[PDB]
């Protein structure tokens, strides 16, 4: 598994 | 705002 | 996967 | 904010 | 199992 | 901050 | 049974 | 900090 | 049974 | 600190 | 985003 | 965006 | 975008 | 876009 | 765009 | 356009 | 994010 | 993020 | 992340 | 984490 | 207009 | 016009 | 017109 | 004209 | 309008 | 408006 | 506009 | 606008 | 606004 | 605004 | 009318 | 009317 | 007429 | 008429 | 008309 | 006519 | 009306 | 008539 | 109008 | 007539 | 009727 | 009847 | 009949 | 008839 | 007939 | 015949 | 017949 | 006959 | 026979 | 027979 | 896989 | 794969 | 693949 | 394997 | 295996 | 398996 | 197998 | 088997 | 099994 | 069997 | 019982 | 308007 | 408007 | 008993 | 506005 | 008894 | 705004 | 009894 | 503001 | 007996 | 046991 | 109104 | 034990 | 109103 | 025992 | 009305 | 065990 | 009305 | 077990 | 009416 | 009443 | 946009 | 954005 | 009343 | 962001 | 009264 | 993050 | 009164 | 982390 | 009044 | 330990 | 009534 | 440990 | 009746 | 562990 | 009735 | 883990 | 009736 | 993980 | 019956 994120 | 997403 | 957004 | 996350 | 972890 | 975890 | 933990 | 635990 | 621990 | 318990 | 704004 | 204003 | 006006 | 106006 | 007015 | 009118 | 603002 | 203001 | 700010 | 400013 | 008579 | 008359 | 008569 | 009569 | 009467 | 009269 | 009247 | 009367 | 009158 | 009146 | 009888 | 028996 | 029993 | 029986 | 009968 | 028997 | 009989 | 029987 | 009478 | 069984 | 053993 | 057996 | 055994 | 046991 | 068995 | 078993 | 397990 | 087992 | 195995 | 595994 | 992410 | 994102 | 994207 | 992450 | 992470 | 976190 | 941590 | 770990 | 580990 | 560890 | 009604 | 009714 | 009544 | 009412 | 009312 | 009210 | 009332 | 009430 | 007021 | 209140 | 009611 | 009733 | 009432 | 009562 | 009240 | 009952 | 009942 | 029953 | 009914 | 049962 | 409103 | 209302 | 209101 | 509100 | 408000 | 906000 | 407020 | 907020 | 405040 | 915090 | 009780 | 118990 | 219950 | 037990 | 039961 | 069980 | 059960 | 059953 | 059962 | 599983 792997995730990324970014908000803003 | 923006956002980003990664999987795998 | 990749994911992009861009709202406002 | 960013985050992250790995299982496995 | 693993985990991973990264907020800010 | 950070965060890992594992089980067994 | 085994846990593992680091939070900061 | 940092934890562990142990059950068994 | 059996317990284990480690805090900080 | 450091903890341990056994019941049994 | 979320905002309230109760008066009373 | 989410905006609510109770009055009362 | 949402809007809400609750008076009472 | 929505807008609600509850009266009451 | 959507409009309701609830009066009551 | 929607308009709704709810009296009661 | 989430804001509250209640106001009584 | 969360934040709330009771003024009263 | 939470805050609140109790005022009275 | 968690903060709190009760002011009174 | 309405009216509600709830004896009991 | 409506009118509602429960008895229990 | 509507009238309504729950009894019980 | 309506007339309901639920009894029970 | 609405108007409601509980006795009991 | 509404208005109640809860006699009990 | 809202009014209760509470006998009891 | 919001008005009890609360007797008893 | 909102008022409350408790007689008793 | 908030106004009680308690009286008793 | 409306009777109520708990024994217990 | 309405009648009620709990036993218990 | 309506009649309730619970026994328990 | 409406009868009811709860054994437990 | 309401009655009410605890034994108990 | 209607009879009603939970048995639990 | 409402009437209230506790015996205990 | 109606008839009701829940064993359980 | 509303009537107490606890017995005990 | 009916009748019904519901064991369950 | 009721009964209880609270044995501690 | 009704039985408890609290052991504790 | 009921009957309950809460050990603890 | 029913029973329960809850050990804990 | 019921049992329950709630370990914990 | 009903039975339950949570473990937990 | 009726059986459940819920381990958790 | 019914079996069920959920777990968690 | 109806069978069910809920995991999670 | 029927069997269901609903994993999640 | 199943993935959800609710913000707000 | 399923993948949802509900923003609000 | 699915997607959804509910803004509101 | 199901992962939800609710941000507020 | 189910995994939710509440952050606020 | 489940696990939960939640941060606040 | 159950787990939840709540931090804060 | 249930485990929780409530740091504050 | 339960266990619980409030620390705070 | 139950086990609850407060530190603090 | 006996019953009436009058409107207008 | 006008009614009229007798039960039983 | 005008209203009538009268019940046994 | 015996009811009246009057709007307007 | 008018009311009018007579009870019993 | 008898009431009255009078808005406006 | 006005009022007006008389009781009994 | 009586009353009166004035606003504005 | 202003207010106004008679009981009795 | 009689009040007044006035804000502003 | 045994038990009795009469009304009216 | 008239009432009778016995126990046991 | 044996019980009776009356009331008007 | 009148009242009557009698116990064992 | 045997008991009487009178209002009015 | 009139009723009667006995139990075991 | 056993049971009776006689209405009217 | 008459009734009859008897269970095990 | 067994059972009986027997109704008029 | 007539019944009979036998279970087991 | 009366009422305006005006977007935009 | 534009609006214009009247009631009554 | 714009908005306007009169209510009254 | 009056109200107005602008965003943007 | 910006915001704007009058009532009353 | 009169209000503002501005974010960002 | 940035703030803004007036009341009044 | 007046108001402000800055983090980070 | 920073923060800022003004009141009054 | 005015104020201040810093963290880490 | 033992126990016994008897009554009636 | 009978009651017989062992412990231990 | 071990346990007995009798009734009847 | 008739119980049996045994724990561990 | 272990457990037993017999009920009959 | 006769139960079996073995954890562990 | 293990389990077992036995009935009848 | 048997049962088995295995975990992990 | 693993499971089995069986039946009968 | 028989039953057998593996996930992962």
């Amino acid at each position: 598994f792997k995730f990324e994120f970014k908000f803003e």
